[PDB]
């Protein structure tokens, strides 16, 4: 209410900015992990191990301690108040920031209906993978292994979808020492991380990855390996089969293009409803207002729960994700 | 335990919304919904993407945006002004520099910090981004320190210089001050070159107020040399920064001194690195300006570096002037 209180709040609202793309840039640069290891830090000793530019490393930390994730002290970086809580979601931050950061901030140009044609925004493909690989971990991973263990069978080979990193098939693999691996991505940046990680992992010569659209299926070019496929992933692009009638028609396209799929693993983040504006969670805003941006369809729970049967496919077992936003884990079958 | 992760839970989560607002604020203020809700205190959301034809299911999430920090409040059909609006409207030009304009570099912290990669083009901001937040926030913050200097330079000018002219707003209100004066913009971007070439056709002033795409750290070339004789007043705001380190400073100040051997006055405007703030108690602005440069590997001088550097650089000092609420910025008035 006063004046000395939205000043605070504004200069918060600002430093916060900072704060959140520090979040994964502090993940990515080791930062984090070692704070949470040992609880402090020398920041020289810091920018020097990591051959970094000293007075940005500064002002990173700084950054952080402006909103209480950290406390500097003398020399010394210290965990702050809500370290626990942003190192828990910082690959959330690292999606908002480093990887669809160019998506907002072009938020001028990308509103205009005028503009919206062709390619009218831009998000690094990369960036996104590698968030995505701790996402997973962070969020998924219990639910995905659940319905891994559930299975009832050994698979032998794997397909998957929105592939990115191809950590997942990477992991199956170190699960089922005989298995083979296929990924499906639509962008360049992360089948080149998936391919770099695979050949660095040794794997290369049990997963592969084609560039294609898993809208269109039946146009991707791997048609003749599909066949062979008896478990299907996808994980984290679901939405982009939308909206409903779209979606039920790849569905029935996966279900014909993949014959003997016996479990097919769909993990997504949904549309929330109702939700007050001042009580909105981490992630939420930025997965409904980037995907509105981007004019891709978001459906909520209850809107998937609808389509699996004419889409051809029986659900079988749901999983509730903890804490990213509302995201699910479907079995079917 | 219980409250206490839940508050740190919603610390976090506001952290995050932030980041989105934070961007929004720039938008909105370059969509024109931050000065249709000044004037009116509420707007009609779907009457609002009519009328600019915008997106609107991306119009309710930036506006949602805005809600989720306390900037404007969301009822039915309606958005109207909340709290913190005044505030952030006042500063939506600092917002504006920080995401439209700087976002790309703040972005890519993890590849910008690396020693390794510190060399050549390593980071890009938009500069025609820049130029636009920064003519707002010349008039908002420097302009009452810039207009008592113009009032006070005991002569009327008759070419001007303006080192680092980004939108060329500064050119053009001289000229509407001064009719007849002339006027030449440096600026080593394109972005604001065009942008101000654009601005001088458009209100009828390219008769008078030329640029050109030069740094003005060595002035000697810069490839405009044949007018800088004629030129009696200089300025330069919000880029004296870029001259430091100290000695590059001295030498640039000196230069530009012989270089423009006829002024008389040079109005000097810039922000200054801070010291002491206690990081919870950063007003706005300070901590993205100072990241920023030391991010791009640029000295940034405090007031006492800059009052110890006058002389050596050929120049006196002979007024102050303090801004409100741009971190620690100032105006110098030498001679
Ligand atoms: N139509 C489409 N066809 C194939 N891949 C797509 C697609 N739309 C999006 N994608 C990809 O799906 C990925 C979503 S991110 C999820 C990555 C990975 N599944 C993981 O779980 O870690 C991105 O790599 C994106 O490029
Ligand atoms: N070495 C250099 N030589 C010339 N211009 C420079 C420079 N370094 C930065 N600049 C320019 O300085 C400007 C600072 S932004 C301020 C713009 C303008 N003076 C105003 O009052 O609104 C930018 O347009 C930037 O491109
Ligand atoms: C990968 C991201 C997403 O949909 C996107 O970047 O387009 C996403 C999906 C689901 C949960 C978290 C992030
Ligand atoms: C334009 C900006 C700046 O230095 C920069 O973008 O590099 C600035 C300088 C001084 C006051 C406000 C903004
Ligand atoms: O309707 C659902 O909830 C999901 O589509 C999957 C499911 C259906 C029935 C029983 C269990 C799971
Ligand atoms: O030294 C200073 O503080 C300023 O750089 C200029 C100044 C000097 C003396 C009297 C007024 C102004
Ligand atoms: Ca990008
Ligand atoms: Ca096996
Ligand atoms: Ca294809
Ligand atoms: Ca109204
Ligand atoms: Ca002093
Ligand atoms: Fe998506
Ligand atoms: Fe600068």
């Amino acid at each position: 209410v006063s004046e000395a209180q939205a000043r605070r709040a504004v200069a918060d609202i600002f430093n916060s900015t900072l704060a959140s793309s520090a979040i994964g840039a502090a993940w990515e640069l080791g930062a984090l992990d070692e704070l949470r290891e040992n609880g402090k830090l020398d920041v020289s000793d810091f920018a020097v191990r990591h051959d970094l530019h000293e007075p940005a490393v500064v002002g990173m930390f700084t950054a952080l301690a402006s909103v209480g994730i950290v406390r500097r002290e003398g020399a010394t970086v210290v965990v702050g108040p809500y370290f626990d809580e942003a190192n828990h979601h910082r690959s959330l931050f690292h999606w908002l920031n480093q990887g669809s950061g160019e998506l907002f901030r072009r938020m001028p140009q990308v509103l205009p209906n005028e503009n919206r044609t062709g390619k009218f925004y831009q998000r690094d493909a990369g960036a996104i993978s590698y968030a995505c690989r701790e996402i997973s971990e962070r969020y998924f991973d219990p639910a995905f292994w659940a319905a891994v263990d559930g299975l009832g069978y050994t698979p032998t080979t794997v397909a998957d979808l929105g592939s990115g990193s191809g950590e997942r098939l990477i992991q199956i693999a170190r699960r089922f020492p005989g298995v083979r691996g296929l990924g499906v991505d639509i962008a360049d940046g992360a089948i080149a991380m998936a391919e770099k990680e695979v050949a660095a992992k040794g794997f290369g010569d049990q997963i592969s990855f084609v560039r294609g659209d898993a809208r269109t299926i039946d146009q991707v070019s791997a048609r003749g390996e599909f066949a062979e496929v008896d478990l299907l992933t996808c994980f984290m692009m679901g939405h982009d089969f939308w909206p409903r009638e779209n979606c039920v028609q790849t569905l029935r396209k996966l279900r014909a293009a993949f014959p003997n799929v016996r479990r097919f693993l769909l993990g997504d983040a949904t549309r929330t409803v109702g939700i007050p504006d001042r009580e909105l969670p981490v992630f939420t805003l930025g997965f409904e207002f980037g995907h509105d941006m981007m004019g891709v369809y978001l459906p909520t729970l209850d809107e998937w729960d609808g389509v699996f049967e004419e889409g051809g496919w029986r659900c079988v077992k749901k999983h509730a994700i903890d804490s990213l936003s509302v995201s699910v884990v479907f079995e079917l079958e």
